[PDB]
């Protein structure tokens, strides 16, 4: 194929004259940033871009500017093009290895300015942390090389080629090549320089290349310990190296995003708190082995760190280089089938994070990143995984110094293979037990492929190489979900060659032949559980541990049932956690048309809003937090379902057990918050627990100083005695009022003293109740009770399938027969409703009676529903009344779980509590869903304006209520497609469907599914 | 159910004081048409529909007009509902024998003379 | 505000533009001149400050930019325009006068005025529609 450049079509160009991977620190006096405006033109094929030997500056002044870092797919009016969303399936053509023909090309470049002392005084390198796909190299018209690997980083000598004055960078930046076979993760497509671009100047005669830091406990202990630090100098002129290790900073160390960024500087002195100092001798290897006398364990909840300053020296004595970083005193093992760290067996609570900002894409600023973990923190998560592949080199330090478990994942996905198999065999589901013999078939293509080792070698080298000195790093992952061949193999050996200090992982290897872990992505429990059986021999001894690298999507409305698959983690040391899917929406913002309002409006786009040829639509938006990196419930459910401290309050006891892996309970103040006053809690180490007698139906975890990037005062964990239901103390009148009755043809009325009800007879709709100045009316269209809710994303692929199809949103009521007698008990009038609700074109349906029972102060609403007929649903989503609140109606206030929405397998974090709408924000999602619902409500108060309040309560059990303004929700693509009504509607609801996680994992679970089956339920609607 | 009346749910209620089937053969000299426009009313179901017993021609004259033959499904400006397409699907709930309980009634009336002579021969 | 001080004055009437350079000190050169009309280019002399001139055109909207990057401006970005004045102009649209039955229905309260395709409804009580 002459057609297509020989270097975009061949897996074993991996690069050319890059130099060899090393240990990445950066320094302000060696580092110099080339970000900024450069010169930059889009071709439509590599055929159509300049010769670069023959490009001048001249040329180039002429073209557009474009700014480094940045991705070209996400420029001011989309003028090189718009992003392109696909999951599984390739967007090119599988041809391996050919790239296709038409390959966008975009020309980057820029001068510098070097002086005649800078030629003379440094070695020059040009180090790029990024850039998607790959790229040929050119300095002052010659070439100098070429790389592969998109979120790897990639350094060049320069020496050669540079003059005094003016000097003239050129990069060529290529869309597609052989690489993008295995570079198919689940995002956005983006191309360009996306990470930073800075010119090297080190040292010339002598510096320091690469560093190796390790430390090993010597003892089974875990008290003193090895500190290795091995050098490599490169040239001669230098004498000997100084090393100096400094008195700990404990993990409570306060920090922010400005102490956290700060990158200075070269006068200013690192530390002066000497702990440990040791020299070189003049020819003597560079390197040596310490013992160090106890020191404090690096541990993610608590990030002591040894900041240290390592000196290469010349014979006058003097200082030639200096690198300042820390030592995290830390040792991972698989030890008697667990992953251990310090000897303990660790529980995974995490999550996977992209890359991903909703304006620059995979080209986040710092600041941003520090965002999210600091919001991570602040959610009681102690692990993430770089989801799939390097992250910018600096952000390490960031898990360093925060604490976090982190899995540094290899650059390398494969799965679009198995899309043309997936659709010719007609394969409706995966499951994390057997679907490795799906990708078998597939193999051969590229990981199975010999012609890709030295790609895949290469994506392994670079990503342990650039980050082997950060003790939060403890698992090396091979990359994800590109099938499991020799090329695996290859990469294990390497891995282990390269670095025996760490574990590694890859889920594609279920057997885990090449890895030393297990890995499930969204299993269910029964498969957990078969597969912990299988490997837990007669004596309960397992070789190796099982962690989920991925479960309990986030997409939408959920997860559900994360508690399940907690109180499974917590059960079985075999189980040690996992990460859920995903941290953030991928949204991209954009200027998108409403459907409510004809006007244009900002939105989050997901796939389809950039009109791809192929995409995957909405599958986008499955983040904890949504693409503005903010908390949805999911975030706030998962801090609660893995507070690392329980509080359980019965019979007259609190309960305190210590849940996290290393720290104390020293650091946390509890709370009666009944009484306000503190509880004395005793120093709990991990897993022990104490039981406290009180009277307390509320106890609060909180921080009693601030620590980290966390607040005092911040919530770590809580508990809740249970709270019975109890019945308002509600005075019903049953005093004798006379009251006129009013049976006409259609219409009943029943009028009273502060009292009107009226009810049309063919239709089972209330016309008009208005009682003491506040008025209702049901919100009716075909039936005054409904079943339907706006699909979930979860929804989406079954149980939303299943409602449609059986016609739940075409439910009708159909009046048989209204019964109108006099009041007895203090009653004014009972007025009695028969009818069916039955959808159109079906059997099925409720043989319902509605019995009104009313009252000068109160309407009692008895509700018998009979489920009868042939071929019924499995279960519906919801059930209960609508009504239209009055044009008095303000605002609401509950007894219930708040102050967010809850649904029955999400609703743990919502505590007991008085709620007042006033002081909740409620929750908007990214793409439009059943949103608001409250469940376990005991009773709800609606104010009307100068008319006091409407209470109302379900007897005998909590019920669900949702009081909103909108419609179109099922069809609305965006937030701002949401139409409002010009009054609110109260939907008063008996039962509501679970939430589950089934968009990717189990359907809603038995225990929180709406059954179909019959319905009775009574409410009271009390007027003040 | 007595918000349904009893011939709309009677399946035995073929027909009541319908003279027998027989051949049919049309005579000029028999056969006097009545289409044309007659006053008609549209309404939700039987029970909002006013009792023939007691309807005047007087009060029927002032009924908007639809001319027979016509589905009231076709009328200038959809004026009375749109047409519905099924093909094997009910567009009711099945409840055998109950219709909906709403149901569209449609009333007619118009009127024709007759002489002395007619009546007699 | 970005319009009233625009540093060029583009005025077009009777089968001429003008422009007028409103710069302290720059020249027009930086600018394209785009006919919006026809979407070719304009020659434009270059402009000293206060200079102007007076161009022939058949043109109703002439627009004022960028011709390449400079400072923290894009190529391409306006900023100047004029526009010729616009008169007022009835649509084409054709009314019905053809000869329809129409039912006028002249209530106590309402009137009503119906015919195919048609229907108007006033309260006169209120001298609502
Ligand atoms: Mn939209």
């Amino acid at each position: 194929s002459c057609l297509i450049p020989e270097n975009l079509r061949n897996p074993k160009k991996v690069h050319e004259n890059r130099l060899p991977t090393r240990a990445y620190y950066y320094d302000q006096d060696i580092f110099e940033s080339l970000n900024g405006p450069w010169a930059f033109a889009l071709f439509d094929a590599p055929l159509d871009a300049p010769d670069a030997k023959n490009l001048d500056w001249e040329t180039a002044k002429k073209w557009s500017t474009i700014s480094v870092p940045s991705h070209w797919e996400l420029q001011e009016d989309w003028k090189y093009g718009k992003p392109i969303y696909t999951n599984v399936q390739y967007p090119i053509p599988i041809d391996i290895p050919n790239p296709p023909t038409v390959n966008p090309t975009g020309v980057y470049a820029r001068t510098f300015e070097l002086d005649s002392k800078s030629i003379e005084s440094f070695e020059h390198r040009l180090r790029f942390e990024g850039v998607d796909n790959c790229y040929e190299l050119y300095v002052n018209g010659q070439y100098v090389g070429f790389n592969k690997g998109s979120r790897n980083g990639a350094e060049f000598d320069i020496q050669k080629y540079v003059s005094e004055g003016e000097n003239l960078v050129v990069v060529k930046v290529f869309k597609w090549s052989d690489s993008t076979y295995i570079e198919d993760q689940d995002q956005w497509w983006l191309s360009g320089i996306y990470r930073d671009v800075s010119l090297l100047k080190l040292p010339k005669k002598a510096h320091i290349e690469d560093v190796r830091v390790t430390t090993t406990f010597v003892d089974s202990q875990y008290q003193d310990a090895e500190l290795s630090v091995k050098v490599d100098v490169q040239g001669s002129s230098y004498d000997h190296i100084n090393f100096t290790l400094y008195e700990p900073e404990d993990g409570s160390k306060v920090y922010d995003a400005s102490s956290l960024l700060n990158e200075e500087n070269g006068n200013t002195t690192f530390s002066t708190k000497e702990f440990i100092s040791f020299s070189t001798k003049k020819n003597e290897e560079t390197a040596f082995k310490i013992n160090v006398k106890a020191p404090e364990h690096w541990t993610a909840e608590n990030p002591t760190l040894y900041k240290y300053q390592l000196d290469l020296i010349g014979s006058d004595g003097s200082v030639i280089q200096s690198i300042k970083h820390h030592v995290g005193f830390r040792q991972v093992e698989l030890k008697d089938g667990n992953i251990t760290v310090n000897g303990k067996d660790i529980l995974f609570r995490g999550v996977n994070r992209h890359d991903h900002h909703p304006r620059f894409g995979r080209a986040v600023p710092l600041d941003f990143v520090v965002r999210d973990l600091i919001l991570m923190k602040k959610f009681n998560i102690n692990a993430v995984r770089n989801s799939h592949y390097p992250n910018h080199p600096k952000v390490y330090d960031l898990f360093d110094k925060l604490g976090f478990w982190v899995i540094d994942e290899a650059d390398l996905e494969t799965h679009g293979v198995q899309e043309p198999f997936n659709r010719h065999t007609n394969l409706e589901a995966e499951y994390p037990d057997t679907k490795n013999k799906l990708y078998d078939v597939n193999a051969h293509y590229l990981s199975d492929n010999p012609e890709y080792e030295v790609a895949y070698l290469d994506r392994a080298s670079q990503l342990v190489l650039r980050d082997v000195n950060h003790p939060s790093i403890i698992i090396w992952s091979l990359g994800n979900e590109a099938c499991y061949g020799r090329n695996h193999k290859a990469m294990y050996k390497l891995i282990k060659q390269l670095d025996p200090t760490r574990l590694v992982h890859y889920e594609g290897d279920l057997n885990a032949l090449s890895a030393d872990i297990f890995s499930f992505m969204y299993p269910t429990f029964e498969i957990m559980e078969r597969w912990r059986k299988n490997h837990t021999d007669e004596n309960g001894k397992f070789e190796k541990p099982l962690i989920l690298c991925e479960y309990g999507h986030a997409m939408g409305n959920g997860p559900g049932s994360l508690k399940e698959y907690q109180e499974l983690f917590y059960k079985e040391k075999f189980y040690q956690g996992g990460f859920i899917w995903e941290w953030a929406n991928h949204g991209i913002e954009f200027e998108d048309v409403s459907t409510a309002d004809g006007k244009l409006h900002k939105a989050y786009a997901y796939g389809g809003d950039f009109k791809e040829e192929v995409h995957d639509g909405v599958f986008i938006m499955d983040g904890l937090c949504n693409s503005e990196h903010n908390p949805t419930p999911g975030l706030v459910e998962y801090k609660k379902v893995i507070e690392p401290v329980h509080i359980k309050i019965a019979h007259g006891s609190v309960t305190i057990t210590n849940k996290h892996d290393f720290i104390t309970t020293d650091h946390l103040l509890f709370i009666d918050k009944d009484t306000g006053k503190t509880i004395d809690v005793p120093s709990l180490k991990p897993e022990e627990s104490v039981t406290i007698p009180s009277d307390t139906t509320y106890v609060v975890a909180v921080l009693k100083d601030d620590a980290g990037v966390l607040k005092a005062g911040h919530e770590i964990a809580w508990g809740q005695a249970e709270l019975p239901l109890k019945v308002p103390d509600f005075v019903t009148e049953t005093a004798e009022k006379a009251a006129k009755i009013n049976d006409g043809k259609r219409y009943v009325s029943v009028e009273s003293s502060g009292l009107h009800f009226i009810l049309d007879k063919l239709l089972g709709k209330i016309e008009s109740l208005k009682v003491k100045g506040k008025e209702i009316s049901s919100k009716f269209e075909g039936s005054s009770i409904t079943f339907w809710r706006p699909p979930t994303n979860n929804d989406e692929p079954r149980d939303f399938k299943n409602w449609k199809k059986y016609n739940i949103d075409l439910m009708k009521q159909n009046i048989h027969g209204v019964s109108v007698e006099k009041g007895s008990n203090g009653s004014l009038a009972v007025v009695t409703v028969n009818s069916r609700i039955s959808p159109v074109v079906f059997y099925y349906g409720f043989e319902t009676v509605q019995k009104y029972t009313i009252f000068a102060n109160k309407i009692n609403l008895n509700t018998s529903m009979k489920l009868t007929g042939e071929y019924q649903p499995p279960d519906f989503p919801r059930v209960g009344y609508e009504f239209w609140l009055g044009d008095s109606y303000e605002s609401f206030e509950w007894l219930g779980r708040g102050p967010g929405e809850s649904y029955p397998d999400k609703k743990e974090s919502q505590r007991f509590g008085l709620y007042d709408s006033k002081d909740v924000e409620e929750f908007v999602y990214d793409y439009p869903q059943e949103n608001g619902n409250h469940t376990d409500t005991h009773f709800l108060n609606i104010k009307f304006e100068g008319a006091g309040k409407l209470s109302i309560f379900q007897k005998e059990k909590p019920f669900n209520f949702k009081i909103s303004d909108e419609y179109g929700v099922d069809e609305a693509a965006h937030a701002c497609d949401v139409k409002r009504y010009g009054r609110h509607y109260l939907r008063l609801d008996h039962a509501i469907h679970g939430v589950g996680s089934e968009a990717c994992g189990p359907a809603v679970l038995d225990q929180y599914r709406l059954k179909a089956q019959d319905f009775n339920f009574e409410f009271d609607l009390a007027f003040e």
